[PDB]
């Protein structure tokens, strides 16, 4: 189990624009296109992103390309972030994957705002941090994916996905 397989389980693969849990236009493996209500704003964003006229549809290859970009941008984001960097350096390899997973889902800014939880992960207070992360909108909106992620932080194992 690696970060890519893990995100593929959490986000799914969709070769056609779609709407995210939130009402947003997405495509491939959780690639947020726009928070704008236009199917037309989304299709333009998509062609700009892919560099071809897609007409709301893309190939596997294209989706994977977008995926490679996103995880990479998520890693460099954590590495350049003064709030995130220390937590990450402090963690074991499995728990690191869990922070990349949160960061790919909610962005840098989002996760950087989970101050308390960050402070607990850094302190290695596992159970306590698990409980804290659950008290969020993220958990209430997409509970099963949040739970898998929270369990990875709580245990340091890939159990939650081992099922899937």
């Amino acid at each position: 189990m690696n970060i890519f397989e893990m995100l593929r389980i959490d986000e799914g693969l969709r070769l056609k624009i779609y709407k995210d849990t939130e009402g947003y236009y997405t495509i491939g493996i959780g690639h947020l296109l726009t928070k704008s209500p236009s199917l037309n704003a989304a299709k333009s964003e998509l062609d700009k992103a892919i560099g071809r006229n897609c007409n709301g549809v893309i190939t596997k290859d294209e989706a994977e390309k977008l995926f490679n970009q996103d995880v990479d941008a998520a890693v460099r984001g954590i590495l350049r972030n003064a709030k995130l960097k220390p937590v990450y350096d402090s963690l074991d390899a499995v728990r690191r994957c869990a922070l990349i997973n949160m960061v790919f889902q909610m962005g840098e800014t989002g996760v950087a705002g989970f101050t308390n939880s960050l402070r607990m992960l850094q302190q290695k207070r596992w159970d306590e941090a698990a409980v804290n992360l659950a008290k969020s909108r993220w958990y209430n909106q997409t509970p099963n994916r949040a739970k898998r992620c929270i369990t990875t932080f709580r245990t340091g194992t890939w159990d939650a996905y081992k099922n899937l």
